[PDB]
Order: C-alpha cells, then sequence, then structure tokens
C-alpha cells in the first residue's frame, strides 16, 4: 500500500534528542489491512557532519525470523528527515548484500524528547512503495511513550488506539547489535 505523501520535514525539533542511544518501537501503525505479520524493531541512529548512519533490526513475530540492515544518507537541511540507502548485514554487522541503489527509505521525525520519539518511515524499492509505518519509539524496551510524543501522534492525524503495541508480541531483540 503506497506511502502517505502528506509527511513533511519539521523545523524546530532537537536532533540531539533523536540521534541518541537506541530506539525500540513500542507502537506501530501500518494502515494496510492486507498485512498479517507483526514486527518488533529496534535501531540506533547517529549523525556526523550531515551524514546519518543507523543500524536497524526487524523481528517478524509471526514467522520468528529476523533481519538486519545498515542505512546511510544525508540529513536534510529543511528539517529532521533523511533518505537512506540500506545494506543487509548479519548480526555481526558483516555485509551480506550491498545496497540496491534503486531502493531507499525516507525517515521523518515528528517529535523527539529525552525518552521517546515519533517517526514515519517510507520504504521504496525503485518505483514500488514497500510501504510506510508510523512508529512510536522509546529508549527502553516496553516503556511508556511520553505525553509529548503521544500528543504528536494525535497531531499527526492519527489515533494511538489503532497502533499495534509491541510489548505483548513476544519480541526477540538483539541488543548487542544496537548497543553503543
Ligand atoms: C514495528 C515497526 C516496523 C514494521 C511493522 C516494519 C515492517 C516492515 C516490513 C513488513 C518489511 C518487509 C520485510 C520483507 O518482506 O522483507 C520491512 C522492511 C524494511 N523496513 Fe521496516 N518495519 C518497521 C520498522 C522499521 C524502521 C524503524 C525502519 C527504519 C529505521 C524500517 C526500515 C525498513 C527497511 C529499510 C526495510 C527493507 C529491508 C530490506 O529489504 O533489506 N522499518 N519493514
Amino acid at each position: 500500500m503506497d506511502c502517505s505523501t502528506n509527511i513533511s520535514p519539521k523545523q524546530g525539533l532537537d536532533k540531539a534528542k533523536y540521534f541518541s542511544g537506541k530506539w525500540y518501537v513500542t507502537h506501530f501503525l501500518d494502515k494496510d489491512p492486507q498485512v498479517t505479520d507483526q514486527y518488533c524493531s529496534s535501531f540506533t541512529p547517529r549523525e556526523s557532519d550531515g551524514t546519518v548512519k543507523e543500524a536497524l533490526y526487524h523481528y517478524n513475530a509471526n514467522k520468528k525470523t529476523s533481519f538486519y540492515n545498515i542505512g546511510e544518507g544525508k540529513l536534510e537541511s529543511s528539517g529532521l528527515q533523511y533518505t537512506a540507502k540500506y545494506k543487509t548485514v548479519d548480526k555481526k554487522k558483516a555485509v551480506l548484500k550491498e545496497a540496491d541503489e534503486k531502493n531507499s527509505y525516507t525517515l521523518t521525525v515528528l517529535e523527539a524528547d529525552d525518552s521517546s520519539a515519533l517517526v514515519h518511515i517510507c520504504v521504496r524499492e525503485g518505483s514500488k512503495d514497500l510501504g510506510d509505518v508510523y512508529t512510536v519509539l522509546t529508549h527502553q524496551k516496553d516503556a511508556e511513550p511520553s505525553a509529548k510524543v503521544k500528543s504528536a501522534v494525535t497531531q499527526a492525524g492519527l489515533q494511538l488506539s489503532q497502533f499495534v503495541g509491541t510489548k505483548d508480541l513476544g519480541c526477540q531483540y538483539d541488543d548487542q547489535f544496537t548497543s553503543l
């Protein structure tokens, strides 16, 4: 299901609060009703001199499988957003497949504070949208998102009741992979 185009970079968020530690997705919203599988995800985003690089993990809770990626792209000047190319790696961060240059994802930060964040991610494989997901993030696994981030969900036009909560899914994480 095609990504929403009504996402725009925000000015005025604090990037130091976003590019810090690791994030766990506590709640996710894929409006596509054709999907069945639910995921857990964690990632650790960094920024140096305008380049964003991040280590990413997905766990398919239905299939009990996982995959790992490293993304890299430029920090937008217009707001807290970046469009990254991604390679596939193993749990030891060895490269399994270099990036497919036709593929990218755009991550747009909607809110970020010391405990929590809200982001939107659209993954594109050339002219096909793999899909988009809104993710509520916290630094601690299974934590409660802040009031400020919960407000951002509403103010994005969304309802938190519609998100899937990951704390009940039986997630397996790889915390060594996302560690500092
Ligand atoms: C719980 C949250 C998330 C859900 C439900 C989700 C869902 C998915 C699904 C269904 C796929 C396709 C898997 C496959 O069939 O190969 C996927 C791939 C991908 N996701 Fe997510 N995702 C989540 C979080 C994230 C985050 C936080 C990022 C970026 C920081 C992200 C980036 C990507 C990328 C780049 C791919 C392509 C990977 C590859 O083909 O190697 N996703 N995700």
